[PDB]
């Protein structure tokens, strides 16, 4: 990248010591610029979710890739799971998004439990495919959790058939108390659900597709045991990308575990982590990865920074490593240290094809964990880190691992109360990106990179502006 | 009733305003004196479980019916409901409790909400009859409440068959770090769950058992609508007691209905309310109801008193009542004010074959309301009154009542951390009712009427004393 | 009155200290029983606001006339203020409320300051007669308190003719996400509101009208000055009731206010007070005066029974008074000392023809003090009382009267933040009118006085019972 004349600090930077200054601008409209990457990834926004069990599930994976990202399914999890995971998020509507289902013979601590896993507000009930209703938090609230759902389902909700045009959809719900409608099939089946702010995000976003025309997954394993075989199984069930990420990604055991995947010649992307020095990247560019994940430190969860003096401020590191990779052809993703949509911009504009968002995303409806409300009531979810699934490997066993394996670090990762939802925090980051490169004046993402002049900027100058409001930002 | 010398107050009194001296007493042991009733309801311990939705349910009819009392299944349910859970009632061991049972294929949260459905503080887990393990809060706490129970059954688990004697479980579970142990049919399959305290309790009370050897239980039924056909279709079901339960019970209405049961001839003793007057019950006693409910206006959910100055202090009521029923060869029942074991001493003093409990059994484990966490997060449930359900008879219809029906009132009833319990607080006013047979002396509850002493006393009076821990009482 | 046997107490009695026992019931809804009064006061409803000048306004005076009670016109207010006051409020249909008009060319300030001077939530705007749309709290909260109300007019809302049945109006409103429905002249002018409670209330509540069909209402005036002047000039203006209140009522000039009154053979039945003792009650039905208003020193801003000895607990002073009032054919209201609705019920069973309340009404939307926030945001009025209004009569000729009258005594009055309105407190009262009655089996107010049967209670004995939720009740 190119810094401003004279800014040659003596320290490493991470995104809050660096911005972008703006320059030749032609374009006006933020939607003249397009998002998608270079990387192989198929991503139409920049957006790439992390690879941690309290961040990627099976709802997120299916509401990001709706939206143009990507989500790499967890390390260390059952090949049917992850196989179930895949179908089940190649099998939804590219545009219509799909409720929470309830048929009236659940119990209503089954509603209540779901109506927060998805960012409708309102869960839908069928009885034999027929969408006879809806369910919200007000109506569960008074009742007792284990009575028949059948007692809670209202028959006020809007309805409208597959291939609707969203204009219509959105004036539909202008007038409805109930910010969610139902999607019914042709024959009157219940097919999805398309929120207000959904339908208008239809015509924003579009669907990162595979060679079918499936939403897109990316699944991810470790360097113990038989990683070419692991590989191998995931390549077997749908999956889209290979990310093999680890705690140190400059390992022999790394580079042993990359050969192993190339040599299998499975066709899929590589991409491989983390290191924060060319040289790391040169060689995982060179044992056959593709894309190589740099942030290692930088991790909201991470606690390598502070039990080790290992890490590295994200930026720089990022800098770096794009350019080593660019130099080779290959790519590089940003892991770890995104708490703002400055510092995917920052790190887009670093060189990086994508950005990896991890426990930002976790304080969300649509993560696998469950949402908890906290001493002051508030939305929150208990976002915790990989720990020891990102290093190498009876009862007695896992203690003598465990004792000194890094701890499970939680953070209490809270919602924004209006904007709760995955897709919001990808429309403010998607927002965010687009203003950079108008700023910037670039009409895509190399062009961001090639164009971009950043400049050095001390603690004081990261106080001035707005902070953002409650629940946006980790 | 007997006052002392000289106390002839110009006041009604309530329970703080009356005491019992003690008198001639040759017993020594608590345990010397018996508590059945001889109203006929069959209970061998005086406390019967109110008729509030709140309170009375399948778990709590089934735990104090093998205690030795009775619970009156709410008004204004299905037929179909209240027959099932007369079935589970009557269905289930007379000595050992049954615990949870989750099968692996359920979901953490159907753990997480069902632990606290009982006191036992730990669930069972059985996989095709066999009870593999125990599932605890502490298990559950860090787990996602949806994963499979599987991942959290832990096999350290005391295991013992039906009939085994309490004195090998006490020590059985005397070093066992979980209170609960599970009992198991002689061929392997679960059969219930004797819990350490529950073992002692197994050799103290004496369960109320019908003719035919299974727990009893007891229904109710509004004036409203064909009061002999819904007490028929009860009858027809199992049903050891017929209560019926109006906010008034000296209406026209009253005593139609309760002659139209009477002239069913169905056998079951009958128990009508409520009234707070001598000519109440004997024209209760009168129109064909064997036990006439007492109070109105002294319930802790209850607004009457406040919306109306209608109402009556509970004492003085049970006594003019007592006395007109036992004029009469019949028997009443105290109704609402018991919020201390010392209320269902001076009501049964006061001449009530036995006391019928509210709100105050409702802050357990066993009732029907789901437990909740308050602000400083201590164990409470939202009790709630029955409100019209207690009154005579589109949404249209609906609105016309209920605006001008009794709003139904909800108080925040605190659980004791430690003893939690229904069947803790049945240890609690046992003792106490022993306690005041033992200083009264007498060795039975008629000889408790006869032989007790009442005396009167200020609000300073009530002041002397300790109070009791939280939780204890409501 | 009648009390229980050995219900002798040697103290006075308060609404605290006395309740009702039930008795001889044959009816069973509480809509068979009618609250027309018999003093001639033409209500409907035995609720009759104070003459506070914080309780008694235009729109208080309205919407109790309409749902059959009387407003008294507080004393000292000029008379062309109080002959608007009272042209307004005959002129208002006697079944569709008035809701608040807005033109567009009004500030946002003036929506947002009379949002709240009704019960429906939602004001009105006009357009040359025209009704085009609705202004809520919601809609004005994020504007400028000075921008044109046209900004903020919302278009979503019930039209319906005047003369639509109720029933299909709460159907309407059923759906509808605002509470409140425009009600519409033939010719397509504004004629008033029905909201749906509102709908409700208008098949149960029959309106207090005068000879001419027009609702009714109550004027009062002082002592001091020339009485009969003062109350021929308010019966020249529409009155419908003339009070002449003072803080003392056994005084020789109310005497001869009263006869003055009196001599002028105006017609409208005349209300004096106030007196405690049946000798006053006596000889202010001798004067002229044909009802004795009766509470001095219970009222809730009334410092007399803090300043003076001087006093009455309330219960027993509205028994001897009736008793005073019936022995030679008037009647008796009780005044102040109202704080719930077992106050209207214990006062009506004493004797009283209607109830007089005061500061728990200010406490509505309907009152005409402002509403104010508090430091916890909850909505309340800051309600004071008459002080020297009620007594007998430069800047130093004010400071030395101002020096030794009793100071304007301040209370904060909340409001229920759902059930705010003052027909809500009016459907509170209601309820617990004709619950008294149904439980006494009285199916008129005279014979709610003679079947009753009341009794003694001590402190515990209030206890007992539920509490009324916050907001409800002072
Ligand atoms: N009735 C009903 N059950 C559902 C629905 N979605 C999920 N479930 C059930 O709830 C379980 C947990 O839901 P998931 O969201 O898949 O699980 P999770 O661990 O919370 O999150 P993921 O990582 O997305 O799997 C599933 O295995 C189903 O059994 C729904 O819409 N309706
Ligand atoms: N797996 C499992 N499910 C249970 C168990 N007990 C109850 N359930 C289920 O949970 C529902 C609610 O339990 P209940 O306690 O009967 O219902 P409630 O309304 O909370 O209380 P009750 O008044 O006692 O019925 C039942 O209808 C069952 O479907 C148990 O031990 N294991
Ligand atoms: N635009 C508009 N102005 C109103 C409305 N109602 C009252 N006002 C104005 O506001 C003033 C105060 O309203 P009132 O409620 O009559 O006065 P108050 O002293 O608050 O209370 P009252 O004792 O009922 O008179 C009136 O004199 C009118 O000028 C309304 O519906 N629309
Ligand atoms: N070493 C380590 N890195 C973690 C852990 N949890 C998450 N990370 C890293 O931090 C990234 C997410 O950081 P975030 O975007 O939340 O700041 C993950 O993609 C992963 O690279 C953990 O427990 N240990
Ligand atoms: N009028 C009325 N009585 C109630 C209500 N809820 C409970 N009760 C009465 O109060 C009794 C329980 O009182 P507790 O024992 O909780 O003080 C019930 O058995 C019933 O008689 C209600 O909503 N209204
Ligand atoms: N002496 C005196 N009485 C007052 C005052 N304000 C109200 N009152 C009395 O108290 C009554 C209202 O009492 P409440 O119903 O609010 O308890 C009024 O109708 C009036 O009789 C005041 O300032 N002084």
């Amino acid at each position: 990248v190119r810094f401003l004349d004279g800014h040659t600090p003596a320290y490493d930077l991470t995104y809050n010591d660096v911005f972008v200054v703006p320059g030749r601008s032609d374009v006006a409209s933020r939607f003249d610029v397009d998002l998608s990457t270079v990387d192989g990834s198929g991503t139409t926004i920049p957006v790439v979710v992390a690879n941690m069990t309290a961040v990627a599930g099976r709802r997120m994976a299916e509401t990001v890739a709706r939206r143009g990202g990507i989500v790499v399914l967890p390390q260390d999890l059952p090949i049917t799971a992850v196989s179930e995971t895949v179908d089940f998020v190649k099998s939804r509507d590219l545009v219509v998004d799909t409720p929470v289902t309830l048929s009236p013979e659940d119990s209503v601590s089954d509603a209540n439990a779901l109506l927060h896993k998805r960012a409708h507000g309102a869960a839908v009930v069928v009885f034999e495919g027929r969408p006879i209703g809806l369910v919200t938090e007000a109506n569960c609230a008074g009742v007792d959790r284990f009575a028949r759902v059948r007692d809670i389902a209202l028959s006020d909700f809007v309805t409208a058939p597959v291939g609707t045009d969203p204009r219509e959809v959105f004036d539909l719900l202008e007038h409805a108390p109930i910010d969610v409608a139902v999607m019914t099939a042709p024959d009157g089946t219940l097919a999805g659900v398309l929120t207000r702010t959904g339908a208008i995000r239809a015509g924003i976003y579009t669907p990162a597709v595979d060679a079918k025309g499936r939403l897109r997954i990316a699944a991810a394993v470790g360097i113990n045991g038989d990683v070419g075989a692991k590989a191998q199984a995931l390549a077997e069930a749908g999956a889209d990308l290979l990310v093999i990420d680890t705690a140190h990604g400059h390992q022999a055991k790394m580079l042993d575990a990359i050969k192993a995947v190339a040599s299998l010649d499975l066709g899929l992307p590589l991409v491989a982590g983390n290191v924060v020095s060319a040289e790391g990247t040169r060689d995982l560019i060179e044992a056959g990865a593709s894309i190589v994940k740099v942030g290692v430190g930088p991790g909201a969860m991470c606690t390598t920074r502070m039990m080790t003096g290992v890490g590295r401020p994200q930026f720089s590191a990022v800098v770096e490593c794009a350019a080593a990779a660019r130099q080779l052809g290959g790519h590089v993703w940003a892991d770890g240290g995104v708490r703002h949509p400055r510092d995917v911009a920052l790190a887009l504009a670093a060189g990086a094809s994508n950005v990896m968002i991890g426990s930002w995303f976790a304080g969300t409806y649509e993560s696998p964990g469950d949402l908890l409300f906290d001493r002051d009531d508030r939305p929150y979810k208990e976002s915790y880190g990989m720990a020891s699934k990102r290093a190498v490997a009876s009862s007695f066993d896992r203690a003598r691992k465990g004792l000194f394996e890094e701890g499970i670090s939680t953070s209490r990762m809270s919602l924004d109360p209006a904007r709760g939802g995955v897709e919001d925090l990808l429309d403010h980051i998607t927002s965010g990106v687009r203003s950079t490169c108008t700023y910037v004046g670039a009409a895509n993402l190399p062009e961001l990179h090639e164009k971009v002049v950043l400049g050095v900027q001390s603690a004081a100058g990261f106080a001035e502006g707005h902070p953002l409001p409650a629940g946006w930002t980790a």
